[PDB]
């Protein structure tokens, strides 16, 4: 059996990206700029992880209004919006996720998050979906700007593994996206993928398992081999 499970957040714990998109767009509108990311645009922008990095990519060549604030300030406002939206309880965990975490806890298996997303989003999602602070759910939280290079860099996973003190051969990652799979694999981890809306078009070569739902894992034993 594995000794630790490392979870991605967006698209893994919950289907969140349309809520991120909303938060971006509503922030743009509040700032009085003409920017608006439709699904087609957002699907492409999602291949750059981290909201600051995504905004920067967009600004490099978009031909609408110039940024009126630093990126970090735009992103901070977006995060406050996302947190507020997340709290409303419209988003639930993806099927299978709650049950896996409960089984892991009963088995004494160590749990981490390993995410590109801002730390407040992790807290918001945990409070909403689990009813507790994130550090009551996960033993280790590796998020956001804790590393210099985001997925597909393995660095966030290497951070999480160091903090867990579990060798990669005894752990497993759950992911939804190709950049996530690449990051996990680059850290030496077996990786179970279940994609979503934005990510299903991707090919997931090297995934240990590729599932339509985490409810198909089959319990902790499905994380083995
Ligand atoms: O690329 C990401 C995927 O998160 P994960 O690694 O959990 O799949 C994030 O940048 C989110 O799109 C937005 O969150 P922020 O705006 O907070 O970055
Ligand atoms: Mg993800």
């Amino acid at each position: 059996m594995i000794e630790a499970i490392l979870f991605d957040v967006n698209g893994t714990l919950a289907e969140t990206e349309e809520l991120h998109r909303r938060a971006f767009n509503e922030t743009f509108a509040a700032l009085g700029v003409d920017w608006f990311w439709d699904r087609e645009e957002y699907r492409e922008l999602l291949t750059t992880t981290g909201g600051k990095e995504r905004i920067a990519r967009f600004l490099r060549h978009q031909k609408g209004d110039p940024a009126p604030l630093p990126i970090a300030d735009i992103h901070r406002a977006k995060t406050e919006r996302f947190v507020a939206l997340m709290a409303e309880g419209e988003i639930a965990l993806r099927p299978g996720i709650a049950d896996l975490i409960a089984e892991a806890k009963r088995a004494g298996i160590r749990l981490a998050v390993a995410t590109t997303t801002s730390l407040p989003n992790v807290e918001a999602l945990c409070r909403a979906c689990f009813g507790h602070p994130a550090r009551e759910i996960f033993d280790v939280i590796a998020a956001g700007d804790m590393v210099a290079e985001k997925k597909p860099s393995p660095d966030i996973y290497r951070l999480a593994l160091r903090e867990l003190d579990v060798p990669p051969e005894r752990a497993v990652a759950l992911e939804d996206s190709l950049n996530g799979l690449r990051a996990a694999k680059g850290a030496g981890l077996r990786c179970i993928v279940s994609p979503g809306f934005y990510t299903r078009h991707e090919e997931f070569a090297g995934a240990d398992r590729l599932l339509d739902s985490f409810a198909e894992l089959g319990g902790l034993a499905g994380l083995d081999l």
